[PDB]
């Protein structure tokens, strides 16, 4: 943390943050969501980290170079250590990236190594080559060298993500799936795990071995798992919580902007809220059905009337303000809702559905006040505009994500946030073979457009290709885009160091501080 000259620090440097739900895991190779990553950034540090404004910056690597954007060499700082005092080395990175690639680990982010195009990853994921063939090596204890199969000028931007953080081999091998318990875990970020009570709290304490420990100010941070945005706001206003999670309740938000304006933080955020259709399950394998659902949803009602929190109606997967996005707004988005409704009714009528044999399906969402209220609104809208019936189903976060990977669903409430600011952070998740493809969308045309982006050495050709890949996704109605999120949350006046400038919202508690109050 960089405490401004003249700020008076509180005697007690503790923080309580709501984290939206109980985490899937604390193992960097078993996680894929925002709540998981929130805790992961305090505990495990990779090659690079985001600074307080989101810029990729030195993490365990103090400096790095690249040869033709294909061979990347990372110089690890000599004093990077784990919480047990042992050195973090390039061997840790070699083991960890191999463990991420290994199919036996079954990471949801195994494809992150495909997104960076590390040599031999496709064969490794497919079981054709052992994980030890991955294009990574330790040239010495403080030098990690990554070899890619093609030039990737933005490669280093990927490296702030939890999936490419180091994990301690000795703890993993000795304790298996209990390596992350407080008595066994070993961490290399600013914090260490103190307590973990499922569905109650995660408590982290400063890690004195952290190389940058002298600049850490907060001594203890607690992450809560509250999925009700109403309860989060209530426990923030009671004094328990210092920073809510960044999902705001429809019940209270308008009142909050009038009651505590300065605490309501609203900043750009590279995330898209959408309804994820399971493209492999009939009748959702029919484009007419998916297009009808996409067109009949009234984004103006949802975004401006039922939610009204500053979000922008969406017509694509990649947010249009992602660095490198130059998207073509489709003609259907400019039409009137009535015109979209008739086209939708027409397509479902064409698909075989009638008043006596209507389309009925499930709408799965993770337990939440906000998602439940939006799903009820969406159900009413679809009922009124298209005559379809939906059965709402809530599931807790960890179970919800497993369901989407299993494909045991029809339509699911979804949100994707960028992991690095470049359109492929979104687009790569729709590749046929992506470990993140919960839409179960498989388009050889889409795959080809993205493969072609690194075969050119020009930004304009790349942007044009991303635009066409989005048009392909749209023509197939792989998803139902709803809105581009804003990052809205409450933060107490005494929490310093939170700019809201990072569109990825990669917060590190090591950068915050509590002002005397």
């Amino acid at each position: 943390a960089d405490v401004p000259a003249g700020v008076q620090l509180a005697d007690k440097q503790t923080l309580v943050r709501n984290n939206g739900s109980e985490v899937q895991s604390l193992d960097p190779h078993k996680i894929e969501g925002v709540p998981e990553s929130n805790v992961s950034r305090d505990l495990f540090e990779g090659l690079l980290i985001s600074d307080v404004e989101g810029h990729p910056s030195p993490g365990v690597a103090e400096k790095w170079e690249n040869k033709d954007f294909k061979v990347w060499t990372f110089h690890l700082r000599e004093n990077a250590k784990w919480s047990d005092g042992t050195p973090v080395t390039a061997h840790d990175f070699v083991y960890s990236w191999q463990r991420l690639a290994d199919p036996n680990t079954a990471s949801p982010y195994a494809s992150y190594l495909q997104y960076g195009h590390i040599a031999n990853i496709d064969d490794i994921i497919a079981g054709k080559k052992p994980a030890t063939d991955l294009g990574v090596k330790a040239l010495d204890d403080h030098t990690f060298e990554v070899t890619l199969s093609e030039p990737v000028p933005y490669f280093y931007k990927l490296l702030v993500h939890p999936s490419v953080s180091p994990v301690p081999k000795s703890a993993v091998e000795k304790f298996g799936d209990k390596w992350t318990q407080p008595a066994n875990i070993v961490t290399n970020g600013a914090y260490k795990l103190k307590n973990w009570v499922v569905n109650e709290r995660i408590v982290l304490e400063r890690n004195p071995q952290y190389w940058d420990n002298a600049k850490t100010v907060i001594n203890q941070v607690t992450y809560l798992p509250i999925s009700s945005e109403v309860t989060d706001v209530n426990r923030y206003r009671s004094g328990e919580i210092d920073m809510t999670y960044n999902n705001m309740p429809i019940e209270l938000f308008q009142k909050l902007k009038k009651e505590i304006p300065n605490e309501v933080r609203v900043d750009p955020y590279l995330c898209t809220y959408y309804y994820e259709i399971n493209n492999q399950k009939a009748p959702f394998n029919d484009v007419r059905v998916r297009t009808a659902l996409k067109l009949a949803l009234d984004r103006d009602i949802i975004v401006n009337k039922v939610k009204n929190q500053g979000d922008l109606p969406a017509y694509s997967y990649t947010p249009p303000y992602t660095d490198g996005a130059k998207l073509v707004e489709p003609e259907w988005f400019k039409w009137s809702q009535q015109k979209r409704n008739e086209e939708a009714k027409k397509l479902l009528a064409e698909a075989g559905f009638t008043a006596d044999k209507p389309l009925t399906f499930d709408l799965l969402y993770n337990t939440s006040d906000l998602h439940k209220k939006l799903a009820i609104a969406v159900a009413s809208i679809w009922k009124k505009n298209l005559g379809v019936n939906v059965n709402l189903e809530n599931q807790e976060w960890k179970t919800f994500l497993d369901t989407r990977h299993q494909g045991t669903f029809d339509v699911a409430r979804a949100g994707w946030c960028a992991d690095y600011n470049e359109p492929t952070s979104f687009l790569n998740t729709m590749l046929s073979d992506s470990s993140n493809n919960t839409a179960h969308y498989k388009s050889p045309a889409f795959d080809k457009l993205i493969a072609d982006t690194l075969k050119v050495a020009d930004d304009t050709q790349r942007s044009e290709l991303y635009a066409k890949a989005e048009q392909q996704l749209d023509k197939d109605s792989a998803i139902v885009p709803v809105y581009y999120y804003v990052n809205a949350r409450l933060v107490k006046p005494w929490v310093g160091g939170y700019t809201g400038k990072d569109p990825l919202d990669n917060i590190y508690v090591k950068n915050l501080y509590i002002i005397k109050h």
